[PDB]
């Protein structure tokens, strides 16, 4: 399988302007008729090269003439000797029931549905399956009326009819030209939640949520969030919906989270279905996020699309930015920012230090489905946020306006977006563009000097990015470096120099530079990289007292949290080294006291307190180290939890009790209180056994919502409490018929600290609620084990790697996209000790030799074994 390269982009030899599709739908054999209106733009002698995968070609006509000048080749139909303008008619067959990869047209339970992004439409017919070919679609669907009473495609219904033998048909038209990755089709029997939204200018939009029969009780929150999304996009970005109907279909079998197909979004059920006894607060807020995200794509992705797939972050970074801004505006901005930073530093930084490292705009791709990444998405969004930091809101919105004015109705590039922002704002982004081309995480080193004779404070700031396996050359970036300086009372020191104010966003553009601030009348405590102003590692020699001071005084809630993270990092590192020497946890009394103070501070937002009291995950901990010791990390996380639980026992119980809420509401103040209460419960679970068991068991049994029930259950597992097995059985017996709810339980089993976790996980391959055919179940049991229990995955006997190999041997053939997600923990081998590397390498070599190795896995394995 051959790499493709961004620098090889060339405009297509042929365009398609209009396509009329007919589907004679059947699970075993679907017949597709595609009539495309084509226009030659290249040389007269160039053939039309269509993409196609696993299609049974029935016929090829050009202007209704059966065509002889064609040939099928690997992945392609190559059609020669064409006129400059013509009608192409292709008839082909496909088999949805055989489609275990869930790409193209496939079966989800009894429904038929599609996934076309990135390159799935070529599994449906022979086409120009590239996103700079935009065509007006019309779609006729013919099927059995009893099995498929709802026949859905993009746009509006233009025709309908009934046929002999129990078949019927519906034809759809979408006026907006689209790339084929935005085509969708759905056929099935659903319950439908129907509502309306009226846009600011008065356009009435029919809203329709399709869910499996019996799931209407779980639909209203996703509908609410849809309307919230539409209102917010009007208020914040001035964007309205552009069609007459907005359809969302929730399907149980889905690889990609959710999908923005124009007017017909298809969602994994996990990001639609919620009710208070099935879904947690985090599920609610994830529904909200993802509903918003797909909606936001209507403009940032659909009305302006991608010229080629190397521009994926043009839509994904921008739309993740939008979903964050939506969440943050409606909910707690500090909690959203904190959690997005946790993702960046724990999960994305790890990718940027891996063999799969790439810039947000990749240069080389073998399988484009491998590049729906933390980098393209989350780092993409940090890059858009840097633009927002550099420009400010008003100028950033001016750039959005210019981007749409220039590019509405077209496929554009990352560079086009940057140019719009630059031209609308007058801010120079020439240097800033390097963020699109350079991979790896920059390291920003800061040293300071206070000169009491001159009352000047000097920051000396250096940057470097280490080489990555994909790029040997690195250069300095344009790093927006936000600061704030605090005097000894906790008040902000005005930034100025030579009599003029200095912006608090420093432009760190060189390998090394100094910034001098005048009229600094007290030695400052600095808050550095405020609100994570650039996606960088920060190296500053903090004293503990500077950090506890920020925890008390910093103006932005994020900075209080970040200071606590910096304070904890020192002691996480200390204690991992101690663990490797067989020594127990050591923690200064003054560090425990800082967290006691957070517990007892009445003035702190409980949302913020909860996050300060949520320890970094094992993934976030790993990124503090060059060589990861996953057992030490897991054991130190536990020991730290236990030490704090002992030292803060009375305070934790008092705050736990103070935040009791008898009514359950999905409201942000209530969510905040519950997150704080359940943060205290995590530590309390690690108190004296008798107290902890009673407290946890009682919360599980008295809970009136799944947030509280799951928090108790998770604490029974994490602390190995006496009540654990009984509560886990109770949950299984109550919820085994509900896969989304059982996913939470598979995750707890997979992440259990119990010594026999792998045996349990293997046994759960036969569980009544588990199936290898469902990506959510795979993710929740197998994925959670490999990715979220690195201590067990990395068991010294190598048993974790052997288990993953067996699962991957199945999934390579069944569903390569899911396989490729799951291999990620194995490709991190160079971060581990030599003996682990040797076992991981042996595992990778075994997979390398699989018969019919997927391109998806090939790309990752070859990078890892290099
Ligand atoms: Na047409
Ligand atoms: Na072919
Ligand atoms: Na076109
Ligand atoms: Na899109
Ligand atoms: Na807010
Ligand atoms: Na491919
Ligand atoms: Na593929
Ligand atoms: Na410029
Ligand atoms: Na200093
Ligand atoms: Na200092
Ligand atoms: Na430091
Ligand atoms: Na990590
Ligand atoms: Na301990
Ligand atoms: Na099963
Ligand atoms: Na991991
Ligand atoms: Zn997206």
């Amino acid at each position: 399988p051959q790499a493709k390269y961004r620098h090889d982009y060339r405009a297509p030899d042929y365009q398609i302007t209009d396509i009329d599709l007919t589907f004679d739908l059947d699970a075993q054999k679907t017949v597709v008729t595609a009539v495309s209106q084509a226009v030659r733009h290249g040389a007269s002698d160039a053939p039309l090269r269509l993409n196609g995968e696993d299609l049974k070609l029935v016929s090829v006509h050009i202007n209704d003439e059966p065509w002889t000048a064609w040939k099928e080749e690997e992945g392609a139909l190559v059609i020669s000797n064409l006129p400059e303008r013509f009608t192409l008619k292709i008839i082909n067959e496909i088999s949805p029931a055989a489609n275990t990869a869930l790409e193209g047209l496939y079966q989800s339970g009894d429904a038929l549905c599609t996934q076309c992004e990135a390159e799935g439409f070529r599994h449906i017919t022979y086409y120009l399956d590239r996103p700079d070919v935009l065509a007006r679609f019309t779609t006729k669907i013919i099927a059995d009326k009893i099995k498929y009473p709802f026949l859905l495609s993009n746009g509006n219904r233009v025709a309908q009819g009934e046929l002999e033998n129990g078949r019927h048909w519906v034809q759809w038209q979408d006026p907006f030209p689209k790339p084929c990755y935005l085509f969708a089709l759905v056929a099935g029997d659903f319950d439908v939640l129907r509502d309306t939204f009226t846009t600011r200018s008065g356009r009435e939009v029919a809203l329709e949520l399709y869910v499996d029969r019996g799931n209407l009780d779980r639909a209203p929150w996703a509908m609410t969030s849809l309307k919230n999304s539409m209102k917010w996009d009007e208020e914040r970005f001035g964007l309205e919906y552009d069609l007459d109907i907005y359809m969302i279909v929730a399907v149980d079998f889905f690889n990609m989270g959710a999908m923005e197909n124009k007017g017909l979004n298809i969602f994994n059920s996990k990001y639609v279905l919620a009710r208070t006894d099935t879904a947690t607060d985090k599920d609610y807020l994830d529904i909200e996020r993802v509903i918003g995200h797909e909606y936001f794509h209507n403009w940032t992705g659909n009305r302006v699309t991608c010229r080629d797939w190397f521009q994926l972050s043009l839509k994904e970074g921008l739309t993740v930015f939008r979903d964050q801004e939506f969440s943050s505006d409606l909910g707690s901005r500090a909690v959203n920012r904190i959690n997005n930073v946790r993702t960046m530093r724990g999960l994305q930084f790890a990718e940027d230090a891996s063999p799969m490292a790439h810039p947000i705009r990749p240069d080389m791709v073998i399988e484009m489905n491998n590049f729906y990444t933390l980098t393209v998405y989350e780092k993409g969004a940090e890059v858009i946020r840097m633009i927002h930091t550099l420009l400010g809101e008003e100028n950033f919105q001016k750039g959005m306006q210019l981007y749409f004015e220039r590019h509405d109705g077209s496929a554009a590039t990352c560079d086009d977006f940057v140019q719009a922002m630059e031209d609308a704002s007058n801010v120079d982004l020439s240097h800033f563009r390097r963020w699109y081309s350079q991979s790896g995480t920059p390291i920003v080193t800061v040293k300071d000097d206070y000169n009491p004779e001159t009352e000047q404070y000097t920051l000396t700031i250096s940057q470097r990015t280490p080489a990555t396996p994909d790029q040997a050359e690195k250069q300095p970036l344009h790093i927006p470096f936000a600061i704030e300086l605090y005097d000894n009372e906790g008040k902000v020191i005005p930034l100025q120099k030579g009599g003029h104010p200095v912006n608090s966003v420093l432009n760190v553009t060189q390998a090394e530079q100094t910034f001098v601030f005048d009229n600094v009348y007290f030695q400052p405590v600095p808050a550095l990289l405020c609100e994570f102003s650039a996606p960088v590692k920060l190296e500053y020699k903090w004293s503990d007292q500077q950090l506890t001071f920020l925890m008390r005084h910093a103006r932005n809630d994020f900075s209080r949290w970040d200071a606590a993270q910096s304070l904890l990092a020192t002691y996480i590192k200390l204690n991992v080294a101690r663990h490797q020497q067989g020594q127990p946890l050591s923690l200064p009394v003054h560090v425990a006291d800082a967290f006691r103070a957070v517990l007892l501070d009445e003035k702190i937002d409980p949302a913020l307190a909860a996050e300060i009291l949520t320890l970094p995950s094992v993934n976030e901990m790993a990124e503090l180290f060059d060589i990861i010791d996953p057992i030490a990390i897991a054991e130190v996380r536990e020991a730290l939890t236990r030490t704090l639980a002992t030292e803060l026992a009375d305070e934790l119980l008092a705050i736990y009790n103070a935040n009791y809420q008898s009514e359950y509401r999905v409201e942000h103040e209530d969510i905040a209180k519950r997150t704080l209460r359940n943060a205290c419960l995590r530590f309390l679970a690690f108190g004296e056994t008798h107290l902890a068991d009673v407290l946890v068991s009682k919360q599980f049994h008295e809970a009136n919502n799944m947030t509280d029930a799951l928090a108790a259950l998770s604490a029974a597992v994490a602390a190995q409490l006496p009540c654990r097995d009984a509560l886990m059985q109770e949950y299984d017996d109550k919820w085994h018929q509900n896969g989304l709810v059982m996913d939470k339980w598979f995750i707890l089993q997979a992440t259990s600290p119990a010594a026999n976790v792998l045996e349990t996980v293997r046994g759960l391959l036969q569980h009544r609620s588990f199936t290898m055919s469902n990506p959510n179940r795979i993710r929740s049991l197998i994925g959670a084990f490999a990715g979220s229990n690195p201590a067990a995955f990395h068991a010294e006997d190598g048993s974790g790697y052997l288990f993953l190999v067996e699962m991957l041997t199945d999934l390579n053939s069944r569903n390569p996209q899911v396989a490729s997600r799951l291999i990620e923990p194995l490709i991190r081998l160079k971060r581990y000790d030599a003996k682990r590397q040797e076992k991981m390498r042996a595992a990778l070599e075994q997979l390398k030799g699989l018969e019919n190795l997927s391109g998806d896995l090939y790309e990752k394995i070859t990078k890892a074994l290099a």
